[PDB]
C-alpha cells in the first residue's frame, strides 16, 4: 500500500492542473454539461481573493504534501473531499486546504497560510463540511444541529420536522429533544381525542431522515426516562417486531436524571409522566428537577408506576440487542455547562460529546475541528505541550471565524450561533501520542500526560478566547455565565489542574477582558478525518494492529528496528482478531504498548474519561467496548460512568 499511494498522487498530479489560482478559476466558470447554465463551484468573493493575491497564494502551496496521505485517506480525499468537473477531480489535496484556508480567512492572507500550512502539515483538521464547503456560495461548514421540539401541537410537531428536513439537507447531523410531547393515551382538547404518543410522530422523523440525505438524514432522539412512552422508545431500534412499532433509522439517546439512577441502586418505585400533565420537567434539572418530580407524584399526577429496576432492565437489554440507546446523564450535564444561566440544557448532538442550549428560538449549531495529538510528540519521547497550545489557539480564532461565516440553515441556528458563540475543539490520534511516548494506554504516565493534554488544550483555547473578547467584546450572554464569575470547567469538577500551566495568571486575564466563546472543548467521533489523517480515532484505544492488509505503523515500525519482523506474523495477527498478545517471538513492553481496546479495562477508560473531562467544557464522544457482555458489566459500567461525572456515559455500547 506504500507504493500504491505514492503512485495514485502521482497519477493525480499528472492529471491535475499545477497552479492553484488556475483551478480556483476552472471551478468558478464551470458550465453544466446539461444545461449550458453557468454553476460556479467556488464562490465569486473567494476567487477574487485568490486572483488578486494569486503570486503568494499560488507560490505558499507546498505540493510534495500530497504524498504524505496513506492509500486510503487519498482515496477517500478523492472520493468525497476534491471538486471535480465532469467527474473527474480538478483540486489536489493542496488546493482543497488553500480554498479552505481563504475560504475562511478571506483578505488575511497571511492568517490563511499559517492556516494552510498547520493543515497541510496535518497539525490539526477541520471538519468534514468545512472541508467541503469553505469558498463555495452559500458555504455550510458547521458538523451539526441541537434542536427542542417547538411545542406539543401538530403544528409545533410540523415546524420541527420542516426544521430537520432543511438542516439535513445542507448536511448537518440533528439532535432533537421529544420529552415535551405527549404521551400515548393523553386527552387532546381540540379534537376530543387522545394521543399515540410518541411512537408514531417518530415513524414520521425516522421517514424524513430516509427521505432527505446529508446534501440518509442522521437523527438522534433524545428522551428523558420518566416519559410515559419510554419502555416503547427503548424498542425502536430492535431488528424484530412490527414496522410499525419501529423507527430504525433514527438514533436514540436518553437524557437521564440523578434521581433515576439513585432510585434504580436503592431499588424504589419510578413514576411515568406524561408531559402535559406534568409539565416543565425538561426545562429543570438538579435540586429544581427533584422537587418537580417529587411534587407531581405527590399530587397524583402518574400515569404508571414500575420499578425503576425494570426500566433499567429495559434500557441495557436494549443496549444489549442494539448498542444504544447513549446515556447521558441530564444534571452532570446540566451543572458543568458555562451556558447554565441561559436555562436548562434539553439534549445534546447527534455524536454526544455538544452541550449546548436549545429552545423553540434557538437551534443550536456545532463548530468543530480536531487536534492531531500525535504531531506534538518529540524525537526525545517528550510531549510538546506549549505547541499544542499554540496551535490550538489558531483553531479557535478558524472557528470563531466561521461562525460569522457561516450560511444557517435556518435563522434560529444563527441566532443561536451569534448570541452564545460555542465551539467544538477535539482530538484525535490520542492512542498514537501514547504509542509515540512509549506509553501503555493504562499506565500511570499515560494517565498524566492524558490530563496534560486536555489541560493544555483548554488553556491555550481560553487564552485565545480571551484574546478574541479583547479585540472583539465577550459573547452576547457572557455576564452571569460560571466563566464571567471566575469559575472554569475543572473548579465545577472540583478538581486542582496540574503545576503544568499557570491558571492564576489566565483567570486574571479572563476577569479583565472575559472571553469570546460560551463553549470551546468538545472530543467528537472523527471517523472520516481519522483515516484521511491516519491516526487512530479521537480518544479512542488502539483498535487494532492490522486494519490489502496494512498492518500498524507503529507496530511495523518497532518490529522493524528491533530486527523481530516476519511478514510471517501479518497472519498471526489476523487469527488473533488484531492483537499481538499471544505471538511469542514479540517482547513484553511492545505487547503492552499494542494492547488493543479489547484488552484495555473499560473502567480506566471511564476513569480516564472523567480525568480529562474537568478540562472539557462540552462532553466526550465515549464508547465502550465489552467483548462479552452481560447485565452486570453493563450496570457496573454505567453506574461506574455515572459516579465519575461524565456527561456522557456511553456513546456506543461495542461488542465481539
Ligand atoms: C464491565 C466492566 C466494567 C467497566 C467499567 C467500569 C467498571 C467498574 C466496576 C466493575 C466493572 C466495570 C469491564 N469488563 S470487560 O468489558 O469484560 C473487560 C474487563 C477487563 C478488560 Br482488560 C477488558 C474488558 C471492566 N474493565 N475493567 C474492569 O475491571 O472491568
Ligand atoms: C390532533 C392530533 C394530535 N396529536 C397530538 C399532537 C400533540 O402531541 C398533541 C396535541 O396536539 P395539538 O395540535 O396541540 O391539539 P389541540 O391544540 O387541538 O388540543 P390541546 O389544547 O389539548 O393541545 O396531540 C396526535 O398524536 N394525533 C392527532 O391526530
Ligand atoms: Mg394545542
Amino acid at each position: 500500500a506504500i507504493l500504491a499511494a505514492r503512485i495514485a498522487v502521482s497519477n493525480l498530479h499528472k492529471e491535475t492542473k499545477k497552479v492553484f489560482s488556475d483551478v480556483m478559476e476552472d471551478l468558478y466558470n464551470y458550465i453544466n454539461p446539461h444545461n449550458g447554465k453557468h454553476s460556479p463551484m467556488v464562490a465569486k468573493s473567494t476567487l477574487d481573493i485568490v486572483l488578486a493575491n494569486k503570486d503568494r497564494l499560488n507560490s505558499a502551496i507546498i505540493y510534495d504534501r500530497d504524498f504524505s496521505y496513506n492509500y486510503f485517506g487519498f482515496k477517500t480525499l478523492e472520493r468525497s473531499y476534491l471538486l471535480k468537473i465532469n467527474g473527474k477531480v480538478a483540486e489536489r489535496p493542496q488546493h482543497m486546504l488553500m480554498r479552505v484556508s481563504v475560504g475562511i480567512h478571506k483578505e488575511d492572507i497571511d492568517a490563511a497560510i499559517e492556516t494552510y500550512n498547520l493543515l497541510s502539515e496535518r497539525w490539526f483538521t477541520h471538519a468534514s463540511p468545512t472541508l467541503f464547503n469553505a469558498g463555495t456560495n452559500r458555504p455550510q461548514l458547521s458538523s451539526c444541529f441541537l434542536l427542542s421540539m417547538k411545542d406539543d401541537s401538530i403544528e409545533g410537531i410540523y415546524d420541527t420536522l420542516k426544521q430537520c428536513a432543511l438542516i439535513s439537507k445542507s448536511a448537518g447531523g440533528i439532535g432533537v429533544a421529544v420529552s415535551c410531547i405527549r404521551a400515548t393515551g393523553s386527552y387532546i382538547a381540540g379534537t376530543n381525542g387522545n394521543s399515540n404518543g410518541l411512537v408514531p410522530m417518530l415513524r414520521v422523523y425516522n421517514n424524513t431522515a430516509r427521505y432527505v440525505d446529508q446534501g440518509p438524514g442522521a437523527f438522534a432522539i433524545y428522551l428523558e426516562p420518566w416519559h410515559l412512552d419510554i419502555f416503547e422508545f427503548l424498542d425502536l431500534k430492535k431488528n424484530t417486531g412490527k414496522e410499525e412499532q419501529r423507527a430504525r433509522d433514527l438514533f436514540f439517546a436518553l437524557w437521564i436524571p440523578d434521581l433515576f439512577m439513585k432510585r434504580v441502586e436503592t431499588n424504589q418505585d419510578w413514576s411515568l409522566m406524561c408531559p402535559n400533565e406534568c409539565p416543565g420537567l425538561d426545562e429543570v434539572w438538579g435540586e429544581e428537577f427533584e422537587k418537580l418530580y417529587a411534587s407531581y407524584e405527590k399530587q397524583g399526577r402518574v400515569r404508571k408506576v414500575v420499578k425503576a429496576q425494570q426500566l433499567w432492565y429495559a434500557i441495557i437489554e436494549s443496549q444489549t440487542e442494539t448498542g444504544t440507546p447513549y446515556m447521558l446523564y441530564k444534571d452532570s450535564c446540566n451543572r458543568k455547562s458555562n451556558q447554565q444561566n441561559l436555562g436548562t440544557i434539553k439534549c445534546s448532538n447527534l455524536c454526544t460529546e455538544i452541550v449546548e442550549y436549545t429552545s423553540k428560538d434557538e437551534v443550536a449549531v456545532c463548530n468543530l475541528a480536531s487536534l492531531a495529538l500525535n504531531m506534538y510528540v518529540t524525537s526525545e519521547h517528550t510531549y510538546d505541550f506549549k505547541k499544542l497550545a499554540e496551535v490550538t489557539k489558531v483553531v479557535v480564532r478558524n472557528l470563531n471565524k466561521i461562525i460569522d461565516i457561516n450560511y444557517y440553515p435556518v435563522p434560529e441556528a444563527c441566532l443561536s450561533n451569534k448570541r452564545h458563540r460555542p465551539i467544538g475543539i477535539g482530538v484525535q490520534g490520542l492512542a498514537d501520542a501514547f504509542i509515540l511516548m512509549r506509553y501503555p494506554f493504562e499506565s500511570a504516565e499515560a494517565q498524566l500526560l492524558n490530563k496534560q493534554i486536555f489541560e493544555t488544550i483548554y488553556y491555550g483555547a481560553l487564552e485565545a478566547s480571551c484574546d478574541l473578547a479583547k479585540e472583539q467584546g465577550p459573547y452576547e450572554t457572557y455576564e452571569g455565565s460560571p466563566v464571567s464569575k471566575g469559575i472554569l470547567q475543572y473548579d465545577m469538577w472540583n478538581v486542582t489542574p496540574t503545576d503544568l500551566w499557570d491558571w492564576k495568571v489566565l483567570k486574571e486575564k479572563i476577569a479583565k477582558y472575559g472571553i469570546r466563546n460560551s463553549l470551546l472543548i468538545a472530543p467528537m467521533p472523527t471517523a472520516s478525518t481519522a483515516q484521511i489523517l491516519g491516526n487512530n480515532e479521537s480518544i479512542e484505544p488502539y483498535t487494532s494492529n492490522i486494519y490489502f492488509q496494512i498492518v500498524n505503523p507503529h507496530l511495523l515500525k518497532d518490529l522493524t528496528e528491533r530486527g523481530l519482523w516476519h511478514e510471517e506474523m501479518k497472519n498471526q495477527i489476523i487469527a488473533c482478531n488484531g492483537s499481538i498478545q499471544s505471538i511469542p517471538e514479540i517482547p513484553d513492553d511492545l505487547k503492552q504498548l499494542y494492547k488493543t481496546v479489547w484488552e484495555i479495562s473499560q473502567k480506566t477508560v471511564l476513569k480516564m474519561a472523567a480525568e480529562r473531562g474537568a478540562f472539557i467544557d462540552q462532553s466526550q464522544s465515549l464508547n465502550i467496548h465489552i467483548a462479552e457482555p452481560n447485565y452486570g458489566k453493563l450496570t457496573s459500567m454505567h453506574f461506574y460512568g455515572w459516579k465519575q461525572g461524565l456527561k456522557t456515559g456511553m456513546y456506543y455500547l461495542r461488542t465481539r
